[PDB]
């Protein structure tokens, strides 16, 4: 029931407003564009794209923020707050947090050089959150190719699309604690690549130490992610699992040689993710504050 022109009459300038907030936020911090995109992913994979990941914990409620894959990982909440506030003065109670999260993800990719896609709008916000689902549904970086396939299959994604979506790691950064085991106890990685990574990612401590996902173009949305994979320069265990004599090898090679096919396929995959269990019609609500239920 989602449409790109959903806010055409209700709030004509909503999209422009969102693009502007994102553009400056990602200009001050390139990484922000990656945080926001990921934020949308963490929203959609846990009980639909309903902004459930934005609800703060309270005296009688526990959201998704403390979930294993969320705690100390996901960021961007502040940026979303100001985007919401601006749109609220523009047209009170029209634009939902769920849609904002979907647009921000898109504008961020574009700000970082990626190809834009038509975002479908019309999602409503939830009154609930699932800590448990956040823990189980979201993939872990130590998963093997089969496990990743299962994880995406549960949401209706195919192996190819999994490869397509992992491309999102063409921008952003990961904490040392997320790849430490790889650069030390793994062999399928360029020795020199590992060596340097061992420097700013001690086997003992320094968990917080961040390192780029795409060493070639850390903050530019392109197909370089796949090029790294071929040259065994993947950051996470889950990253190299796509190019290691397995089924996904061909797709990785296809993407590394043709950037356009990646750009196109990614947009389509994002639109698909944006359609994960949405609340529409009159169900849910248009939160005035993305951190709390009305
Ligand atoms: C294929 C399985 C995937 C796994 C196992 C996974 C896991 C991770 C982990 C461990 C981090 C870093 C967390 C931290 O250290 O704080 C991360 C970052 C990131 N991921 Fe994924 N991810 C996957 C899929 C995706 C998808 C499909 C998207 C969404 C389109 C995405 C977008 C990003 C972005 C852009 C970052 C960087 C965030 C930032 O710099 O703030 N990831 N991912
Ligand atoms: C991943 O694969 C390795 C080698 O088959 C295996 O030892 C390990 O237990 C697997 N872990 C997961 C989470 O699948
Ligand atoms: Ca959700
Ligand atoms: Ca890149």
């Amino acid at each position: 029931q989602l449409s790109s022109n959903f806010y055409a009459t209700k709030c004509p300038n909503a999209l422009s407003t969102i693009k502007s907030a994102v553009n400056s936020a990602v200009a001050k911090e390139a990484r922000m564009g990656a945080s926001l995109l990921r934020l949308h992913f963490h929203d959609c994979f846990v009980q639909g794209c309903d902004a459930s990941v934005l609800l703060d914990d309270t005296s009688n409620f526990t959201g998704e923020k403390t979930a294993g894959p969320n705690a100390n990982s996901i960021r961007g909440f502040e940026v979303i707050d100001t985007i919401k506030s601006q749109v609220e003065s523009l047209c009170p109670g029209v634009v939902s947090c769920a849609d904002i999260l979907a647009v921000a993800a898109r504008d961020s990719v574009v700000a970082l050089g990626g190809a834009s896609w038509n975002v479908l709008l019309g999602r409503r916000d939830s009154t609930t959150a699932s800590l448990s689902s956040a823990n189980s549904d979201l993939p872990a970086p130590f998963f093997n190719l089969s496990g990743l396939i299962s994880a995406f299959s549960n949401k209706g994604f195919t192996t190819k699309e999994l490869v397509t979506l992992s491309g999102a790691h063409t921008i952003g950064q990961a904490q040392c604690t997320a790849f430490r085991t790889r650069i030390y106890n793994e062999s399928n990685i360029d020795p020199t690549y590992a060596k340097s990574l061992q420097a700013n990612c001690p086997s003992v401590g320094g968990d917080t130490n961040l390192s780029p996902f795409d060493v070639t173009t850390p903050n530019k949305f392109d197909n370089a992610y796949y090029i790294n994979l071929r040259n065994k320069k993947g950051l996470l265990h889950s990253d190299q699992q796509l190019f290691n004599g397995v089924s996904t090898d061909s797709q990785v090679t296809a993407y590394s040689n043709n950037a356009a096919t990646f750009n196109t396929d990614f947009g389509n995959a994002m639109i698909k993710m944006g359609n994960l269990s949405p609340l529409t019609g009159t169900s849910g609500q248009i939160r005035t504050n993305c951190r709390k239920t009305n």
